[PDB]
């Protein structure tokens, strides 16, 4: 690996993912006895542990490349077991802030990374464990978390312009939109990995936040030691 | 309605669809007083009782916009939730003839039907209703019936040669292919229907099968009516 | 084959096929002495006499991905001259209904079926065979019918919305849509078959069908046997 | 128009077009009263009579994109039949060089100027008039030349390397390789003009030619005046 | 070479292509003792001397398939300097008629001659020669005359239809439309060969033309006897 | 801006972008009383003055996705002129570690990001602003660096399997390998913001270095200022 270079025993088969460096370093404090084991080029990734087992927290900064680089590099030093967990914009009226989306699949425009990995145009399922998503469903639901089971779409331009973007991918049947779910769904497949993600929805298209997010990473750790 | 001729109130909401009006027939013998409803251009649909409750059971055919075409004119006719029904060709080793794979999501070519319908080349998630599927796996559990849980390929040519064709798909996390289920799954998101798909292995590429069939269709039917 | 289960010897190597299953079994009263090879899936096929010739009729059912499954099955079984009769909606004002199109070429959206078999997007020329069509026309002129000839768009999917259909599929050429030509016409170009298609336009877009679709038919088998 | 600069009333409607400046003041001498109404770029136009008719007789150059410009100018100043006459690479091991080449349908890559003309990439019929294409059987046999009548691929790039050419096209139900009938045939349909080809095969890639393209070009003048 | 008909050692190794065999010939009197060593097809091209140096003016017609070959045929012939000088359409309001543009780079819509030559849809980055082009630079300014530096769309049909035709393109950085540049410089790329691109704005899309010809060619001959 | 949180009035006009944190801050010394204006999300970004001019330091990230967001939100903040800094994997033989290039222009795989930006599949001119370009090379040539220039390819997909690699990328003209640029340059030409890259060669796929990465930025400072 060079970009992560924590060393190999360093890094767990469990991690959780997220984009923001300053949210991984917020959640280490959930876990018993963290050690910063990486921050090359930022990639803040911190190890200990919870209920019993070993898990680490790492950070995947923002994008399919991104995030591709981040998990084939922990998988080189042993992960195999990626939750992601992060924020998104709603594209249903009907959810609201600091509530949680679990995810089921992901929409995406075809090209670049997924050509490169794919080596043809194919609109691979890209999907998350089945076995894993569920176990989260029942750890958020046993934390009496207020969720809502579905597709999102994974962009990759934030700031392109798009008129109809809400109306389009609502009708697609997404129900929120985010940046590297299709990449980590696609790439766990292709390598074996188990996947899955949770996402706190920060925005509707369509101190209390600290605390929503708090809520549901214990519930994603919980989900990880199970 | 230029396809399937039936009256008003005589398609059920809830519909087990099958593609061969081979096994229409003979599952409509599971059903209490069971009523053809139409048998235009070879699309047989039959309307019973299951447990107490109205259901009906309809052929869909071959091929993507045959599905399409039945669906449509199905949910026009008043159906709304839609439990696909029918065999497959597994793409491991592990899985035997007989068994059953409970479908994830839908891997597919793009192109044909989805650009019409969808109006670019996106690739939309093509994946069953989250709830429906739970259900699935439950009542064949508890009928001890042996499945499997994952992904498949919707491929369009049965006779197209392709030398590397289940290393291919395998690799891309599809355990199995089939004809539709990308369709269905795709077009549901869309129209806003309920749908879900279990399969009966029929051949491996890498009397007792109508016992097989009988025995998933008991479950099936258990879950529409539940 | 696996769907259509006629022995060798009983399939014809000149065929007429049609979508309707029930066009099939009323189209076969015109052969001597006609006989049932087979009913698997509902794909009835019947083979019988026809002025000094024997000929099947065949079911090929809705869309590209049916047919193509029937065809190459057929051709298993014998068969190598095609002629495929059907019904059609006119894209332009001057064609009325009971009128004929012997098609010369077709349009279509390129993607799966195509890509599985060609392996790549190239616009192959999907026409059919010169002298079998232009037979046809005799046939055709000789039974003093009316008739145009033109291309066709073969679409795959009957319901997808599209506000300017009529205009842009007229303004390139096409006097017709219909569904399964392209894929006949191309797969009949890869595997050296002969093959052709007339129509019975049923409605435009832009009794007396029973005698039509009956006389058509007639001038269709003379084509397959001289 | 600002290619051919010739003035309206001095182009023909029925026009024999070459995409050799050469072959088009060789091709003059057939024609009773010659006149060059255009050079301009190199694009040299003739109008004459042929057996009571005036006809034209002009150059297209290299290229999809360089018979585009020529025929929509033509157009312009008033021509709405064309039937090209060129040389072509046989894709088939039994066509001998000499022999003649009648246009069914054309092959293409898709993209640059089909999807500008287009708009999308939908693979739209690429086909000759079929009457003219027709009577141009009839003047060839009438002459007692020999000829196959069968479908092209229009290649945009003459040295472009493909270990597999031969196999790909010819197997594609091509027999043999130029570069403009596409576009031709395609434009033509789209704009409402009445368009053919009849090629001379000049070499296979699977004093005798002078002659050759003589009477073939007799053949094409008698083709365009019945 | 079966287009370019020139003997040995008869091509210089820099070369000055233009489109239009009116320019060829009317460019050869800027240089010394001008021979036509090639009329074939119509592609006129001259050797002659110029600052004591030896150097060819060549044809390429119109289109990227006509100048392909050209070039393809040249480099063959000996040549492995080119640089294209031809008129162009400006995109932009600021640019006058008779100015110039010296370009940096070409877009274009995929598919056809690129496919063939790259074998898949990647977007190659389509540049002129770094060194080349700013020695153009230098030359023009020390003529005195106007010019403008950017990047051009190499357009495959002068004809098509494009409501949005100038703000897409211009928005895109592209200051003016021409039909080659594309492929000299993509090609240029892929066989190593030292290219750049000056053009005459003949129109705004937002005698005295032939004066504007002569001065800038004179920039050009200094450029490629440099 | 959501992302860089910096005070509008706290980015210059003058940007020298970096990927990784690490060098932001090991940068940042080279300028006259820098001061952090950000953190947030980790992307690190200073200003300070240098040769009487303000100028900021900021940090992208990895990848396409990642890049056009904070180049958005530094635009939207007041800059305007960008100048890439990077690490590089050289493509050609002849180039060694430590040594810089100097970029005319990327190649890249069409798709997702591009399509939400540019709305269809079109190969858009992907190049840097001219002048700029020109003064970095007089600026390295001033410092007595040694440099090359031309084109990159700009991956997505870093660990990506393919086996030709390096010979297909090189044989298209470019001369290394990197991640941002395409996206750099295109986004830079639809917004008019003036941009430009140079590289450090850190591997060829064909103490030291921080001296290099010093020397390299110094020439990039002076530049920015020029
Ligand atoms: O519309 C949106 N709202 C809220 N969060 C996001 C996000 C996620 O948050 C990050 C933006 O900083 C991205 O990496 C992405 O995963 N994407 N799109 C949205
Ligand atoms: O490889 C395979 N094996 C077994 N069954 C199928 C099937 C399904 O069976 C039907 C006929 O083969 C199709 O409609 C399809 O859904 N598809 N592909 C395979
Ligand atoms: O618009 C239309 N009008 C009339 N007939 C058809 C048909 C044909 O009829 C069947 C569906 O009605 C298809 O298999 C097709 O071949 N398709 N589209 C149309
Ligand atoms: O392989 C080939 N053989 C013979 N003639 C041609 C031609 C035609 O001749 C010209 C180039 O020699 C083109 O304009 C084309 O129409 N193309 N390709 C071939
Ligand atoms: O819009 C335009 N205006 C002026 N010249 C051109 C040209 C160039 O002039 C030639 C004929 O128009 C083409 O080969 C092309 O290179 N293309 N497009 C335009
Ligand atoms: O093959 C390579 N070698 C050295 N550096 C790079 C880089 C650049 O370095 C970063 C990797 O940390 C990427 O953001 C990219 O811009 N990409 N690819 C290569």
């Amino acid at each position: 690996p060079v970009h992560i270079l924590a060393k190999k025993g360093e890094v767990a088969e469990r991690v959780l993912v997220v984009g923001d460096p300053g949210r991984a370093r917020l959640l280490s404090t959930l876990l018993q006895n963290p050690k910063l084991t990486n921050e090359n080029r930022g990639f803040l990734v911190y190890t200990g542990k919870y209920n019993g087992e070993t898990v680490s927290i790492a950070t995947h900064g923002i994008g399919g490349p991104s995030i591709a680089i981040v998990l084939e590099e922990l998988a080189m030093l042993g992960a195999n077991v990626f939750i992601r967990y992060g924020t998104t914009g709603a594209l249903v009226p009907y959810i609201n802030l600091g509530e949680y989306i679990i995810v089921t699949g992901a929409s995406y425009n075809q090209g670049g990374l997924f050509y490169q990995y794919l080596r043809d145009n194919a609109c691979v399922a890209s999907t998350p464990d089945f076995e894993l998503t569920n176990k989260l469903v029942t750890s958020f639901s046993k934390r009496n978390l207020k969720y809502y089971v579905g597709n999102v779409f994974s962009s990759d331009a934030f700031y392109a312009e798009d008129e109809e973007f809400v109306k389009k991918w609502s009708s697609r049947g997404n129900i929120a939109v985010e940046m590297e779910c299709a990449t980590l769904f696609t790439l766990s497949k292709v390598k074996g990995w188990k996947s899955a993600t949770v996402l706190v929805v920060s925005d509707n298209l369509a101190e209390e936040l600290e605390k929503s997010v708090m809520d549901g990473a214990k519930a994603v750790l919980d989900t990880l030691t199970s």
